This record gives structure tokens, sequence and C-alpha cells, in this order.
């Protein structure tokens, strides 16, 4: 049907906006601390601590599979990256600190993306 295509055209444009959002968020992690999943070979106990791991490459594969229905789902994944890090790592570490900064710097970008999504559809 013609409805399904118009929907697919919107999902596609939502994917195009979320791609740009993802690039802007990832630019706020120049150290690439959140680039890739936490290594289970290197932190073998990680899953005893963190039940839902997340990272920017894993978000990217979901993004390109058009697996984000809306901005809320996308934000959930971003928040996981931050919240996981802040639990596993103590306050006085470079990792915890990198998350706090990513959160603060990401808020501006997510603020405007919420307006652009409401505004465009
Ligand atoms: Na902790």
């Amino acid at each position: 049907s013609m409805e399904q295509v118009a929907m697919e055209l919107r999902l596609t444009e939502l994917t195009r906006l979320l791609r740009s959002v993802l690039d802007q968020l990832q630019d706020k992690d120049p150290a690439r601390i959140f680039a890739q999943p936490v290594s289970l070979k290197e932190v073998p106990d990680y899953l005893d601590h963190i039940k839902h791991p997340m990272d920017f490459a894993t978000m990217r594969k979901r993004l390109e599979a058009q697996g984000y229905k809306n901005l809320h789902e996308f934000e959930e994944d971003f928040d996981l990256i931050i919240d996981n890090c802040m639990k596993y790592n103590a306050r006085d570490t470079v990792f915890y600190r990198a998350a706090v900064r990513l959160r603060d710097q990401g808020g501006v970008v997510l603020r405007q993306a919420r307006r652009e999504v409401d505004s465009i559809g």
C-alpha cells in the first residue's frame, strides 16, 4: 500500500535525523570511551554488574537497521551508555567523569532534537 511507503519515508527521515544526532553525541566523546562495547574478554564479570550493555557502535547497527521507532527509544539507549558507566565505575575515575560530560554536553543536542522531531513529525 501507499500508506506503508509514506510511513517508510518518515521512518527513513527519522533515521536520517537520528544519524546526525548520533554523530553529534559521539563527537562529545573524543576519547572514544563509549565507542565500542565493554570487552567481556577484558572485563569478564561485566554482565554480573550490567544487565543491558550499550555503546555507540551497537546503537549505530540498530540505527542503520531502522530499529529506532521514535526518539524515546534512541534516548533510552544513550542513557544506558551513561548510566551503566556511572554504576560500574567509581566517581573518581576517568570513565565516570567522561560519562558526566557526555551527559551534560548531550543534553543540548537532545533538547533540540526533541523540538525538530515534534516540529517535522
Ligand atoms: Na558504582
